[PDB]
């Protein structure tokens, strides 16, 4: 008879401990995720124009989709029990399955709408051959406060993939608004040429009457990835049954990647999925003046292939304009990246579903803020996209979650020295204006949304440690340390322009005790923000579900004149460590999160590392207990 004692050492075999005993050990407390149970892709956001109230939705138990309400982004509600469902497979169009979908806002009979993946056959992969009919799109109706959504009694709205093509996946429909696409494609053929006409035509666009456009996601068997873009027939927005297919907007070769040796932002793969378009400026989000941006999840495996296994999860992110289709007769618009990354580089992080989230909605009154938004939720799979060692689940009673909502919009670079780091080919970041002297760098800015941070910053105890400076190799523990997994790390690093051709770690040890420890420190080697996991959890050794391999990232720091003096870019660390959630966000441009599995309750003390290699200096290092709890009614 054994109850948990998380003071004494775990049992070698997790798995054979008895349902639910391990359902509190790791489990977060201010991030979403069901009741139980597992959640899948976030997906199906939207904002009801009658409330205000902002709708998140996620996959759950494989079983269709689930919703929850909030009215502050900080707080949220269940829909209803029992898994708090919206819609679940079993209709005619989705007998087998219901995938990723989409919501507009006001659509059939004016209220919200939702655009999904009705699913009829599986299985559905990328490495073996497409079943005809596999996936198609359907639309449901929001009844009775988005609580609920009725598929429409009629089949899919896009009941099929595009003519003869021989694709490799057709699901996930975004639905979004563009002032460009709408000129692009309103324009003439040599006149919507010169972005002198087109601007001007854009600068007359109304968003409250514009068609909407539809991605779905995939690719091409031999061909490549790639995104399928749709809208509403003839552009007319109020056309919900037939939408015209505008072609492979977007779409790479097989396993191709972003830069030379695909290292800012992974490979292209072999399969585009779960696509979001957004129109970013730097303030947020704006279909009409927003240059755009594009995440999405690709799929990657190594040679040889193992049928339905993709080895790899890349959550990436590009940029670029969006033209016509030459003078060929193939898609109706294209888009050309001009620079591409990763959202969150994790292992584990995949699958984002963002939203525009409007200025005039409860949670920005509320909060006073003056713009729309555009706010993204990553989704962390809990048992490594179902590969895990054999992960102690049933004990568990629960599977993933999704990462904190986080807010994307355009993030500017000033002051930087225009040299080789800024120069290099295939980055994450364009440059803005550059005298050649200082050059401004455009990229996608990765936050927290602010009413998310405001809540886990809001009653938790601050202690402060005192700014240091490490040459020699070190481990230095806080001053004081929390006495619980659930607390946000903020500090700032600075480096000698000399470290950046040694072999240089600096960073901090955290969920640390004399058993166990988690290490997040900056490397210059490979200019990379690590995450060393071999030694998180005392239960790992024998429970091999529990991955502790490494995890890091790519960011790099540039030569920027602070005050009238140049300087390595100050490292600017913020770590939420929510329980066995893990977050590192770096510089409002970088994101790393993972699962720190530690084990013992006496494992949460800080320390200080360095290894000696170089010198680091240490500032405004703060420790913030508490977090809070982001389900009061449960
Ligand atoms: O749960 C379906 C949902 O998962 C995603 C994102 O992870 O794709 C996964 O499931 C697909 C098939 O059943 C796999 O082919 C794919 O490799 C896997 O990542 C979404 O694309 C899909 O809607």
């Amino acid at each position: 008879s054994y109850h948990l004692d998380t003071t004494a050492p775990p049992p070698t075999n997790l798995s054979t401990l008895p349902n639910n005993t391990l359902f509190h050990l790791w489990r977060p407390r201010a991030h979403i995720l069901p009741a139980e149970g597992q959640i899948g892709d976030p997906c199906a956001h939207y904002t009801d124009p009658s409330t205000g109230l902002f709708h998140v939705g996620f996959l759950h138990d494989g079983d269709g989709i689930a919703g929850a309400t909030t009215a502050n982004l900080a707080t949220y509600t269940d829909t209803s029990d029992n898994g708090s469902f919206l819609i679940q497979p079993g209709g005619k169009n989705d007998p087998v399955a219901v995938f990723d979908g989409a919501v507009i806002p006001v659509g059939v009979n004016n209220t919200p709408t939702l655009l999904y993946t009705s699913v009829s056959f599986l299985p559905i992969h990328w490495s073996i051959p497409y079943t005809r009919g596999s996936e198609t799109q359907s639309l449901a109706v929001a009844r009775d406060g988005g609580r609920r959504f009725d598929k429409l009694d009629q089949g899919p709205v896009i009941a099929d993939h595009p003519f003869a093509v021989d694709v490799t996946a057709f699901r996930a429909p975004f639905v979004f608004r563009s002032a460009r696409l709408d000129v692009l494609l309103s324009l003439d053929e040599e006149v919507a040429r010169n972005e002198t006409a087109v601007q001007q035509a854009v600068d007359g666009w109304t968003e409250k009457n514009a068609p909407w456009y539809v991605a779905v996601s995939g690719g091409v068997h031999g061909v490549g990835p790639a995104q399928f873009l749709y809208r509403q027939n003839g552009g007319n927005a109020s056309e919900f049954q037939y939408w015209e297919y505008l072609g492979e907007w977007w779409q790479e070769a097989t396993n191709s990647s972003w830069g030379d040796e695909g290292t800012w932002a992974g490979r292209w793969g072999f399969n585009f999925e779960t696509g979001n378009v957004l129109f970013l400026t730097e303030e947020g989000h704006d279909p009409q003046t927003g240059e755009v941006f594009v995440t999405l999840g690709t799929e990657g495996s190594g040679l040889p292939i193992v049928p339905q296994v993709s080895s790899i999860h890349d959550m990436l992110w590009a940029a670029g304009e969006v033209g016509v289709g030459s003078e060929q007769e193939g898609a109706k618009v294209e888009f050309s990246p001009s620079m591409a990354g990763f959202l969150d580089w994790g292992f584990s992080a995949y699958a984002a579903a963002g939203k525009v989230l409007p200025a005039s909605s409860a949670v920005s009154k509320t909060s006073g803020v003056e713009v729309d938004r555009y706010v993204s939720f990553v989704w962390l799979t809990g048992d490594q996209y179902e590969q895990a060692d054999g992960f102690p689940t049933a004990q568990q009673g629960w599977t993933g979650s999704l990462l904190l909502p986080r807010e994307l919009k355009v993030q500017t670079v000033e002051n930087v020295v225009d040299n080789e780091l800024v120069r290099e080919e295939g980055v994450s970041w364009v440059v803005g204006e550059s005298d050649n002297q200082t050059a401004t760098l455009r990229t996608l800015g990765i936050t927290i949304a602010r009413e998310t941070k405001a809540a886990l910053l809001a009653n938790g105890s601050v202690t402060a440690e005192e700014d240091r400076t490490l040459q020699t190799a070190a481990v230095v523990p806080f001053a004081q340390s929390p006495s619980s997994k659930f607390f946000v790390l903020t500090a700032q690093l600075e480096f000698p322009a000399s470290a950046r051709s040694s072999p240089l770690q600096s960073g901090f040890e955290i969920l640390a005790s004399e058993l166990e420890r988690t290490a997040i420190y900056y490397q210059f080697s490979n200019e990379s923000l690590v995450v060393d996991r071999s030694q998180t959890s005392a239960a790992a050794p024998t429970n091999p579900g529990l991955d502790s391999f490494t995890e890091s990232g790519k960011l790099r720091l540039f030569d920027v004149i602070e005050n009238g003096q140049e300087q390595v870019e100050t490292l600017d660390l913020t770590v939420v460590v929510d329980n066995a959630v893990v977050e590192v966000y770096a510089n409002g441009r970088f994101a790393l999160s993972t699962w720190a599995r530690s084990w013992y309750d006496n494992s949460t003390q800080i320390r200080f590392f360095h290894n000696g290699e170089g010198e680091v200096q240490f500032r405004n290092v703060s420790v913030s207990e508490g977090l809070y709890n982001a389900w009061p009614e449960r």
